[PDB]
């Protein structure tokens, strides 16, 4: 009964979130997630500000509304060498990672480490944030309101 969370740097408050290191996120899952760590799905101009400030993955990810890839450096094998924030188009498949934004984050890149998901609820998993650089934070709780997302 456990669950990893990758967590990225933010940037002007939006970062990517892998559940397990695999595409696992439905988009009600996404939504409890980003509301886990006081955030919301960005906004496609929230995405788009936060790509000016550096932030490329080469993940899908849910936004409100859409699944992207921000991409700065054009590479082959992530979004097919587009640049700009990448719109998923065609997949027959519904599960992917989320992006969050969180409003209360620095303005530009914050490259500092997660220490909390400050508004998980109470729960019997054990939830780990897992940084880049490796640092974890864990806690007992839940985030999940949906009973098919269990
Ligand atoms: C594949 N992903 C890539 C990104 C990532 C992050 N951001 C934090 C922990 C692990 C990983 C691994």
């Amino acid at each position: 009964n456990q669950i990893d969370l990758n967590v990225t740097c933010r940037y002007a408050g939006v970062f990517h979130v892998e559940k397990n290191g695999r595409y696992s996120i439905s988009r009600t899952e996404a939504a409890d997630l980003c509301q886990a760590f006081n955030s919301t799905l960005p906004t496609m101009d929230q995405m788009k500000l936060a790509l000016s400030k550096g932030f490329e993955t080469c993940r899908y990810g849910f936004i409100e509304g859409n699944v992207v890839i921000p991409r700065i450096h054009p590479n082959a094998i992530c979004a097919a060498n587009h640049t700009g924030v990448y719109i998923l188009v065609t997949s027959n498949t519904s599960h992917y990672d989320t992006y969050c934004f969180n409003a209360s984050a620095p303005p530009e890149e914050d490259c500092t480490s997660v220490t909390d998901l400050p508004n998980s609820f109470d729960g019997p998993v054990t939830i780990t944030i897992v940084n880049r650089d490796g640092t974890r934070y864990s806690k007992k709780g839940e985030y999940r309101t949906h009973q098919e997302d269990i």
